[PDB]
């Protein structure tokens, strides 16, 4: 009835896009377990703020689809004070059918370490029900043991081959450089060092390293480090050979013409698992301070917020984009009324198309708490700009919008209105045919914006929830059709 701006906040409760209760989700690492035949989801968990050396311990979820989720709480605690992992960094799991055990591999932060101390070190614990972990108390992986770096070796990432040989992976450095060191073992307790099984390109550091198969093609996901970037990231090769090349003498094989960029600023630390039908990515949505949107780092985002799953689109050519898991879109069931409460600039309604000129803009009615936004927008030329406002209530002197701007090649997550700014971007293939298919879900104040198959953008919307959204043309002319909203809650 009302379009005005209203105070809504994130404590009615996250669902598809996981908090918990208490502190907020940190690096994550997925794992499809044989034996439940689901997802386990443990990650970092976070607190605002933690405790003095001691913090990070690892808590975990499970889930079937990536839309529903049980919390498993505390799995793996932090080690004492003084321990080697007094502080736990990120890791990965894998089952060990021969003893019918998990492994989880991690890494063990040291507090103030001293010269001949290592500040990491790759530890392990296992279980035998993913309920009760049982710590190794003898197995400590030095990177200087095989000459590479004393304080920077982590990340373990997990796999076995089809010939049975189990690869571990940890990012790491060799005299300075970044390399991703690879460590093979027939049982997950004796490990050999097999060198460097990519260097990393120029002086970028790549986090949380994840390495798969699918279809005929190798991949490498990392989220890099590089403050510039806060970005997940992809390299791929026809065999792992082909993939392990592209950085090589910093050869900079791109995948694709975006430097294999899934995703921008506000999805972070991705790694995937897969159920042998989909392959999913789970990453971080980062929290802004003050909860202010336009609050997004001075040089990078806050650390840790909700967890956030995505689907791997593998394409023809072998490139990736990703898209909503099914089971996160079939949760919003609940068709509501779509009405315009407010209309300006140079437009014309026809029906239930709208077509905008520079400068206009209209203002539909107000969202739900956890919503599915669909429409169609077509563009006059490939040089156009749009925008897809949140936030944006009669009376809103600022709100914060998808700009996707045709001629730059990407999409910009930026506020307007008063004290408007650029914040950051996210490249994606423009349509020959300037037709533009949009799909956003949300959850409180995490949503992901789709377009084409190709766009895929995480944002952290505080308020978009009970507020109204908008659609605006800010350079050529732009026609929207198709406007569809769906939500999570029923009423009657
Ligand atoms: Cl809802
Ligand atoms: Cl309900
Ligand atoms: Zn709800």
């Amino acid at each position: 009835g009302t379009a005005t701006y209203f105070q809504s906040s994130d404590e009615h409760g996250f669902s598809m896009y996981y908090k918990p209760q208490v502190g907020f989700v940190g690096d994550p690492m997925p794992f499809y377990d044989p034996v439940a035949k689901d997802f386990k989801v443990m990650y970092l968990q976070d607190y605002r703020p933690n405790p003095e050396a001691t913090y990070h311990p690892i808590f975990g979820v499970a889930t079937k689809d990536g839309a529903t989720y049980e919390s498993l709480g505390e799995l793996i605690s932090c080690g004492g004070r003084d321990e080697q992992d007094a502080a736990i960094g990120t890791g990965g799991t894998i089952y060990n059918p021969a003893d019918k055990l998990y492994y989880t591999f991690y890494t063990g932060n040291k507090f103030k370490p001293s010269s001949d101390q290592n500040a990491q070190v790759v530890m392990v614990a296992t279980s035998p029900d993913f309920k009760t972990w049982t710590k190794n108390r003898t197995f400590y992986l030095k990177g200087d043991t095989y000459g590479y770096d004393k304080n920077d070796f982590r990340d373990p990432f997990l796999f076995q081959t089809e010939d049975g040989v189990y690869h571990m992976l940890i990012a790491t450095r060799k005299n300075g450089k970044g390399h991703i060191a690879e460590f093979t073992s027939a049982d997950l307790k004796e490990w050999e060092s097999a060198g460097t099984f990519m260097t990393m390109m120029w002086d970028r550091f790549y986090e949380c390293p994840d390495v798969f198969k699918m279809g005929d093609w190798w991949y490498l996901i990392y989220s890099e480090q590089a403050s510039f970037m806060r970005k997940v990231q992809y390299f791929k090769g026809r065999t792992l050979e082909d993939l392990k090349a592209t950085t090589a003498n910093d050869a900079g094989i791109w995948p694709d013409n975006r430097e294999g960029m899934l995703d921008s600023r506000a999805f972070y630390a991705g790694k995937t698992a897969s159920d042998g039908t989909n392959r999913y990515i789970w990453g971080w949505c980062p929290t802004r301070a003050g909860n202010d949107n336009g609050n997004v780092g001075d040089v990078e985002p806050e650390w840790a917020g909700n967890l956030v799953a995505q689907r791997l689109i593998q394409h023809e050519d072998g490139t990736l984009t990703l898209g909503v898991p099914d089971a996160i879109d079939r949760k919003y069931t609940s068709a509501q009324e779509v009405k315009v409460m407010a209309k300006d600039g140079n437009m014309i309604e026809s029906g239930k198309t709208y077509t905008l000129g520079e400068g206009a803009s209209v203002i539909f009615n107000r969202l739900k708490v956890h919503n599915k936004i669909s429409f169609t927008v077509k563009t006059a030329s490939n040089t156009d700009r749009f925008g897809i406002s949140f936030v944006r209530g009669t009376d809103s002197a600022s709100w914060y919008s998808i700009h996707v701007n045709a001629d730059e090649g990407k999409a910009n997550f930026e506020k307007d209105g008063d004290d408007a700014k650029y914040l950051f971007d996210n490249k994606f293939n423009i349509p020959a045919d300037n037709e533009y298919r949009v799909t956003i879900y949300s959850d409180q104040s995490v949503c992901v914006t789709y377009i084409n198959d190709q766009l895929s953008f995480t944002n952290r919307i505080y308020q978009m929830q009970k507020n109204p959204w908008s659609l605006c043309c800010y350079k050529g002319e732009i026609t929207v059709s198709d406007v569809q909203v769906s939500t999570y809650h029923h009423h009657h």
